[PDB]
């Protein structure tokens, strides 16, 4: 009886000397804020809590190579720039391929891109444009390529992670202040620190390879980290090659996952209507009928927080 009460107690103190989402049940219900960037996945959208990634925050997200990180990083991009919003590209790695971006949602066309010639320069850049309150997201690729002056000058090893923690420190309250989102694309070093200011982690890899005949990858992202809302959940989505995430296809998968959408036999079931014969059907006639994937997404967010 009178634990409960120590403990709310306890658990508010926690809260108020040191943040919002210092503790949490991991049963609790997300604390749903005014804006955010949605990721491309509903599934993904959901498992984040709060429906998107944070405003004004420090975002990491990494995995292995081609494991659908910089998608999910560039439908960000798409989803903040639909809202009205400028982004930034941070480019140490030059593997960037816009006509990718351009399928899949981004106006590269609007897109501010800098390719900077040391890691200082890289977070520095990023800064001045953090600072300037015009950006609502700016992608950093990659963590890995933010190599020091010193280092490409020539000119001990170690203050890469320095160099990290130092630009880190300078532009979280840059961040909080603009209300900017910075995505760090990171690899499976200088991310020491970044695991500690990041707000979100996201750990994206290849699942499955999905097939016509012999198309994508099925992607599968766990929530490491998060301030936002209960941390450690996982999603799943589609990455179709040169197409990016397939929306309409997470719509289906937590249409079923929340009963709205029936799966009686290889037909999904919507409202009585039927959607088609198997998921690429149903997938099908979701993107060819915009109107109803919409009524499927709006009752997906209505039923939960989002």
């Amino acid at each position: 009886p009178d634990r409960e009460k120590a403990l709310e107690l306890a658990v508010a103190q926690i809260e108020k000397s040191y943040g919002k989402g210092s503790v949490m049940r991991l049963g609790d219900e997300a604390r749903q804020p005014i804006s955010v960037i949605p990721t491309g996945s509903i599934a993904l959208d959901v498992a984040l809590g709060i429906g998107g990634l944070p405003r004004g925050r420090v975002i990491e997200i990494y995995g292995p190579e081609s494991s659908g990180k910089t998608t999910v990083a560039l439908h960000a991009v798409a989803n903040a720039q639909a809202a009205g919003g400028v982004a930034a590209f941070i480019d140490a790695e030059h593997a960037l391929d816009p006509d990718y971006a351009k399928k899949l949602g981004v106006d590269t066309d609007s897109l501010l891109v800098s390719q900077p010639d040391t890691g200082e320069q890289a977070l520095e850049i990023a800064d001045m444009l953090i600072r300037s309150g015009a950006l609502d997201i700016v992608v950093i690729d990659s963590v890995a390529a933010l190599v020091p002056r010193a280092e490409l000058e020539g000119e001990h090893v170690g203050l890469q992670a320095r160099l990290m923690s130092q630009a880190l420190r300078k532009m979280t309250g840059a961040l909080n202040n603009s209300g900017t989102t910075a995505i760090f694309i990171n690899q499976l070093t200088g991310g020491k620190a970044l695991k500690f200011y990041a707000s979100v982690r996201m750990d994206v890899r290849r699942v499955e390879t999905l097939k016509d005949g012999t198309v994508g990858n099925r992607t599968r992202v766990k929530v490491v980290k998060n301030k936002c809302s209960p941390p450690f959940k996982q999603a799943e989505f589609d990455i179709l090659y040169g197409k990016g995430i397939s929306r309409e296809g997470s719509l289906i998968d937590m249409g079923v996952d929340q009963g709205l959408i029936r799966k009686s036999g290889a037909w999904f079931t919507y409202e009585g209507e039927q959607l088609g014969q198997g998921k690429e059907n149903a997938r099908n006639f979701l993107v060819e009928n915009a109107d109803v994937a919409d009524e499927i997404e709006k009752k997906i967010k209505e039923k939960l927080g989002i």
